[PDB]
């Protein structure tokens, strides 16, 4: 099938590397390459950050330095400001340049045109799906980890090998799997998570909580301690992840298991139609629009909404029970 | 009526004239005049356009060296940027003036008040209705086309003879006709055209093929043929704008006549109502305010809608039908 | 894939063939055929046609002389008629026969059991597209043009290579292509152009007219001269033909390519509703039946109809209008 | 205003007419103008009514011959039938004429283009109101009657004054008046009665009645009684045609007034609303188009209403009571 367990790394041997950051990924990605065999740089703000990287002994010249010296560039910082950065500083250095290549690790800027490298770059994409910190969890284990890969424009016939050649750059397979992607889907999913399933059940809970103590006379201690404040989330997601959902539910009751499924098939059809919507909604680039806005005003919707949820009851609630834990 | 056959052309001689721009209308309305019988100048972004404009033999100076020298001047260039080359490098001029004169070729920026010069301008509108091409396919011809007029502001109590004056300055009357109208009119109707019943058209044939495809198991070259592939529509839109558009239809069969007559009956309020929702929409000034946005965000919805429409299956079965025929 | 590009001319040669009609198809078809070294005959109904007819030098006996004589016939004539026409002088005839093979322009009278000849002829289509002088413009230039084909009925085996020799018989391929096609869907294609998006379009036109005038106050001249007074939607139509439906569109402004797409998507589903209505309307066989009765009752609302439609204000100020443009 | 109250009689003294038929109308306007100072004719069936004809000294020769003799012809026959008749026997003749006049009772037939003459006749209506002995009911009173005229084709300029010449030779005016109105208008007022207010009548005296009677424990003669069994009704409709409808209540009592006024603002919608459905089916032609089928099927609907209406239980009641009341 489309999966990828291992290749080459045949092109990238010979050539200089610009890794732009030392962030999260930026550091491991970076750390595991040089230790793959490599010659690398790095390009980053001059700050803490900065501080770190040439800590850890990887000379870092300025960003567009890095470019220059490079023949490749991996853009590993932000979403939300990388497009300015991208037109003043890097955009002259690449025009610089005849054969390059450029890959991220989301597409959002790129799927959705906020950023139009020239005909003479060969375009990719290498994206995990962890937080960042499992990745060294998994790789003083040996093993590798499974990511997503693309590709938006191949001048060179070589986009793909590039690709694998990265992959393999970066310790995924042979360990883990490599899965080829456009841009366009990376970016359709990890936005819908984020705007489905998420969101639905941070609502159902304190819908649960709210109900619970102002319709039938409960205390917001036991409510917390049923729905969130205790750690059955984290067993269940655990056993998912290791076995299957559904198999999961093995280890519950029959009582559970019953209530669970019925009224699971019985409310598809809604989520259904939400996720329609969501989905649709993002398809055609109306989101970008909306959030590019919300910077461009000031941050004001952001700004309230993060009031309203902290001022909450059950937030406060939280608060003086977590300090009766001991839970900082 | 408030139509003008011919008029004068007494204002205009003796004074120096700013053409802006050297596109389609530019030259075209440049050329015209200077063979009409005036000292004009032109100005323009030094490129490949203001090679050309060389070229055939304008002196052409920078934009506001060409406002300096004149007391009329013509902005025939777009609509989307116009506002900041206005206040940056033409405002600044403008205020080093007592008497001026500015005329555009669209109202948008001006009936929306997203320019508004002093009232030390007399500020008028000279639109026409073609593409461009066919005012020299009428020229050579000796003929005469028409336009729409237009006084924002009058500061002299003679806008409207200098109206008239630029109008027989650009070779429309005697030969076409010349109507006044607000700059509002001018916006309303160019726009809701580009917004009714183009979009409703191409929608109605996409839906038409899609449905005969894959509902009634029909080939798309068929259908292709049928609706757009064949140039039927053109001939009708000829006969249309020669003889009139019903006495057209005698040249069709009766049954044509029939089905038409008694479905356009049908579905008349349908249409009406839409049509109602986006002219009030347009209005208020609302979609200037979407696509100021939307060019402020960096074009995302755009980008993603040009991709949808060409990844459909009509166009790639247009693709290789096209390829078929020859036609580029 | 089905299309054919180019194919044989044996079956017809050594043998006569009928042709029924002298107007512009069986002018051209005619003339061509004759042109491409065959024998044939002609049947008119004795008048100015007929005068024209034998002007240009063919033998036409009456109809039923040219069936006893030919053994296959093509009945280029009308489709509100033919049915009493072939009740009285051709079917008698045709019994007279054994091995016959009969095609026409329009699968209307067939397709819906109108016309049910003997199981001893075999039974085709062949139909273009054009309103038929295009063909013309286009034999002079040496080309070929696109048709649908279709066969009904099979007696002999051969109905298919009979199909495609009178195609080559008439001047199509080599040049342009031929397509088969079922009686069914020349029917339903050729119908549901009639009744979804040129009567929309009408209707939308006539809206805007209406809808400007009446609310904002604006003048007809004005507003027949965007909609369609201006040849405005012939040049968008050729471009149509030429490079494609949305590639024509890169030579209008960014503005128009916006709001076009996004109400384009944004109307999708209304006319897709209608679309399926009148689809299934026609399936079935009731629009037939309709038409049949309207002419066997005294075409009375086709008559009220062509009325209403030209005593609407729009159709006298188009009056007045083109005659001040000396348009006929 | 648009009214007549006199004209002239001199384009109709020095020819002869074409009275076709001798029925209500034909007879009393026939015997009017003969003795206004004509030389007229008579065309009809060879039945009754011309035994009646050639009784009162007219000479009758057939249809075809009183129009060779005649250069006007009037149509006093009726609506359903009348189209084969002309397209039989009167349009050959007609075609043996050059220079023509035929007139109208009613505009059914013209209105909705079942009757088309040519272009050499000029075409024209006069139509009275009454059921037809109202007229002589007057014309011994040596008064005059109210009537409608209409002009359809004028190839001599003269079609209005033949217009008036008409009238004023049946008696109408002076003494009476003459409104001038097309075709079109005359049809559409006698069908909105015959369709809105009349039958809505019967309906509300029915389903007071069944009402009545099986929801109260009522005696069907006193419910007949009150309702139409007596002549209320008739006197009410006198009193209307005398005085004025609303100044006829003042005859009346309070509480009638009250009730009546209040119920009458208080339904004037819904009937607003029937009868724009009702104008809207006819304007347009559909209601001939049922006619004229149901006359092709075989008047079942007809049959089948016919009988319903008699076998009700408010006929069979009346039947027992009109008996004995000694009514017919
Ligand atoms: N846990 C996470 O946040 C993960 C992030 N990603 C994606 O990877 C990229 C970010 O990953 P990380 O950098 O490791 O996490 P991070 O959010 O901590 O990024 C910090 C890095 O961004 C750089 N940076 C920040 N502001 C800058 C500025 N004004 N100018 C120049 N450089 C600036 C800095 O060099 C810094 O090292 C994004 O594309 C993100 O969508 C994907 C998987 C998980
Ligand atoms: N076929 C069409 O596009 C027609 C356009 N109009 C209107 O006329 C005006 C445009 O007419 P055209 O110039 O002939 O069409 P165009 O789209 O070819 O305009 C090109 C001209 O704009 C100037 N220009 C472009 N970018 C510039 C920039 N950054 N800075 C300075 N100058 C720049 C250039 O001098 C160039 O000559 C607009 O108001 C338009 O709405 C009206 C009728 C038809
Ligand atoms: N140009 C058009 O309108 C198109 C029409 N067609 C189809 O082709 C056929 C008609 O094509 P054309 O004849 O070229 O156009 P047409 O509509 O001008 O037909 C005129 C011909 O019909 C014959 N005709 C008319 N009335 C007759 C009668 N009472 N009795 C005997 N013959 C009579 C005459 O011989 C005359 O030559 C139809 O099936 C039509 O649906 C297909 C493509 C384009
Ligand atoms: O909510 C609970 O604690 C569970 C139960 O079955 O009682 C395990 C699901
Ligand atoms: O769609 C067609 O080709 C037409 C027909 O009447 O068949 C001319 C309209
Ligand atoms: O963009 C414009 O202004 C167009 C017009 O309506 O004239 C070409 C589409
Ligand atoms: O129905 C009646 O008899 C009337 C009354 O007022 O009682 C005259 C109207
Ligand atoms: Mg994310
Ligand atoms: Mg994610
Ligand atoms: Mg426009
Ligand atoms: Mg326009
Ligand atoms: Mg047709
Ligand atoms: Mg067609
Ligand atoms: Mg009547
Ligand atoms: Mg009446």
């Amino acid at each position: 099938d489309k999966t990828v367990l291992d290749a080459n790394l045949d092109p990238l041997k010979g050539k200089t590397i610009g890794v732009i950051g030392y962030g999260n990924q930026g550091r491991v990605q970076a750390t595991i390459m040089r230790e793959n065999g490599l010659n690398v740089i790095v390009g980053n703000v001059k700050d803490k950050y900065y501080e770190l990287a040439k800590k850890e002994g990887f000379e870092v010249y300025e960003i567009d330095e890095a470019v220059r010296r490079s023949d490749v560039a991996l853009l590993l910082i932000p979403d939300e400001v990388m497009k300015e950065v991208y037109e003043k500083k890097i955009a002259p250095v690449l025009q610089g340049k005849k054969e390059f290549v450029l890959d991220f690790a989301s597409g959002y800027n790129v799927a959705f045109g906020l950023i139009r490298p020239p005909k003479s770059v060969d375009t990719i994409m290498v994206a995990p799906r962890m937080v960042g910190e499992g990745i060294m969890d998994l790789h003083k284990q040996g093993k590798g980890y499974p990511v997503l890969l693309g590709v938006k424009q191949d001048a060179s016939g070589k986009a793909w090998d590039y690709a694998k050649a990265i992959a393999k750059g970066i310790g995924a397979i042979p360990g883990g799997i490599a899965v080829i992607s456009s841009f366009e889907e990376e970016a359709l999913l990890d936005l819908m998570s984020e705007h489905t399933w998420v969101p639905i059940l941070f609502g159902a809970i304190k819908a649960c909580y709210d109900i619970a103590v102002k319709e039938y006379g409960v205390s917001p201690e036991a409510a917390l301690l049923e729905f969130y404040a205790s750690g059955e989330l984290a067993e269940i997601a655990r056993l998912i992840a290791e076995e299957g959902i559904f198999n999961q539910m093995v280890h519950h009751s029959t009582t559970s298991q019953y209530g669970t499924l019925t009224r699971m098939f019985k409310y598809y059809d809604v989520v259904r139609r939400i996720v329609e919507n969501e989905a649709k909604y993002i398809w055609d680039g109306s989101f970008a629009k909306e959030w590019s806005l919300e910077q461009q005003a000031g941050y004001p919707v952001f700004y309230r909404l993060w009031e309203l949820a902290t001022q909450s009851e059950m937030a406060k609630a939280e608060k003086e029970l977590y300090k009766l834990l001991g839970r900082k």
